[PDB]
């Protein structure tokens, strides 16, 4: 038996809401150390890596490594039947072709029990080259979402320029161009309002806005986001999942 | 002649919003004891029965029993035009076949006078007698609304199974299957957000989920809903209309 | 050079919201006396005329009259990017391309520099010249908005009847008919409905409700609206924008 009881159900709701548009199907690599997902998106452009560590779960049980192939659109639909404050328990027999999802209200008067059909899929594998990056921008998650959205009216691509004297997002198109300059803070007082740049050398990279606008569906999961960049390698957009792990999205620059 | 004055016109806005999707035209039986509507949907699976007592109105007079044929699409349109806190007055002179509806804004600035056909058409008048039911379930209306909404993502039918210690709703379909068990809870005193059962013998019936989703548009009219059920007879779904009367939806099971 | 600055970002946004569904490509006349926009809408039915005097901006400089051809949907989008508390700067250097729109958030965290390509359109004019009208009605803007919206459920045309009593809007279609009567009560009254009317002779004209429902998108720009009517000429619906300027709509009555 695999069995994982997650007390804050909102978290799994949000993860599915952040993945279902970008990718339709993917295998859930389950083990004693946690749950891990790794997939390309459905247009073969970006890469996604999800991690939810075992200890994040209130109760956790994994007799042996499972791989469950999963339609995320169906999984999301089922999770929309969960409340935000439900305790969600995930359960699969060792080689069973189903995943049960139990949504307990907090007072135990209402209990729901769903049994999802798996789909049978060939796993993907990479993980990408772990790297020391030139720039790391930490910033509010709501601010990053709004920027990508604003600039998507102007252009299909965004140039992210970092230097010592700031970060800048620029886009360009048929109706013109725009530049959004977001200043580092010093003493912001809260921690989650900070804009901090860890800079080694200036960098200027171009990314497809369409894909960044997918990545920002993870905003509910965290109040900050970090962007790690270096020349000619994929951007990582990282959202922390409430002490349990993370959702990274990798994207090639143009060129 | 007919005239009924209702100071809390918000109630009548809620009833028409409850009726307009399911039923398109209906007979309005007006008498000195009040308003009684009764109709099948255009597909013959369900029946609605509405009752508004004369004493529920601020003023009421009926000279003359009347069977006004009414287009509920058109009446819901006109009611849209009413303020939330307008006084609503319904009116019919005699050998005129028109229903007038007068909305007087809260601080007598503005009177709106509306009038609609009153197409007296070949119709019905059933009733169907008092039955004794195997189960009667009372529960919060918003909770029944939620279970019908969520299960409609899974299948197009719901098995309702009643038992001493609770009621279950189960559905099955494309993306897998689902059951929601609500427990009898007692409490009472501080609120009736309870789930109570009255069980002479257990019941187990399948119903059309889309119809139950029409019925739940009445959710805003009452904090609770009752479900009376028996083998082979139509389910009743009752909503109380704040000390003026009731709204009952009737649905026959399958097989 | 042209340059204008405003603290009231919001007003600009509301002007574009109120124009952009009626007209696509527009020509802004920028002179030293201010900004002027005059155009038919894209169906050649109604006429719009916007005026924003130079004094209404808290800085204003214009060396040379410019005719800046803009797509109003694209400019509404851009202005959607700005904080409602943002300081806005409009800037152009004289012709081809660049209108620059700069949004500076209140305390210096964020600056947004946009640049809109201008197309070459001729500066229109015609400026149909003023008149004394049989009848001039002034009323709450949100009440005028609500009357057009509601009657649009009954009919496609409204008949405005002005009289010493007050003003009456009446519409008629398939479902039946409706009239709304606002009366002149005296003075010193709490209700915000002091509908006032300056009158030479009762008028009675019909108007397409589709277009009136375009003109009420200006509702946020002012709390009152003034209607000016005579037989055989266009209605004028005027929103005064706070001694900054005005937005006028012209619609001819049905024959």
């Amino acid at each position: 038996m695999f069995e994982a009881r997650l007390v804050q159900g909102s978290i799994l709701k949000k993860v599915l809401e952040a993945l279902k548009d970008l990718i339709n199907e993917a295998c859930w690599d389950i083990s004693s150390s946690g749950v891990n997902l790794q997939s390309m998106d459905s247009s073969h452009v970006s890469l996604v890596q999800l991690t939810l560590r075992s200890e994040g779960f209130d109760t956790y049980r994994c007799d042996r490594n499972l791989a469950m192939g999963v339609n995320l659109t169906s999984m999301s639909k089922i999770l929309k039947c969960a409340g935000n404050e439900d305790i969600i328990t995930l359960r699969a027999e060792d080689n069973a072709d189903t995943l049960a999802l139990v949504f307990e209200a907090p007072n135990q008067e209402k209990v729901s029990d769903y049994e999802m059909k798996l789909m049978d899929l060939d796993v993907e594998q990479l993980g990408i080259p772990e790297q020391e990056y030139s720039c790391v921008v930490k910033m509010p998650s709501g601010e990053f979402a709004r920027i990508c959205r604003d600039l998507s009216h102007i252009g299909d691509a965004v140039v992210i320029s970092c230097a010592k004297d700031g970060v800048k997002f620029s886009a360009s198109g048929e109706l013109g161009n725009g530049n959004i300059k977001l200043s580092q803070t010093s003493n912001v007082d809260k921690e989650e309002e900070a804009v901090t740049i860890e800079m080694n050398e200036p960098v200027q990279l171009t990314f497809a806005l369409r894909y960044l606008n997918f990545f920002t569906k993870a905003t509910p999961l965290s109040s900050t986001v970090t962007l790690s960049m270096s020349a000619d390698v994929p951007l990582v957009v990282e959202y922390k999942i409430a002490d349990m792990g993370h959702l990274k999205y990798y994207l090639a620059p143009k060129i």
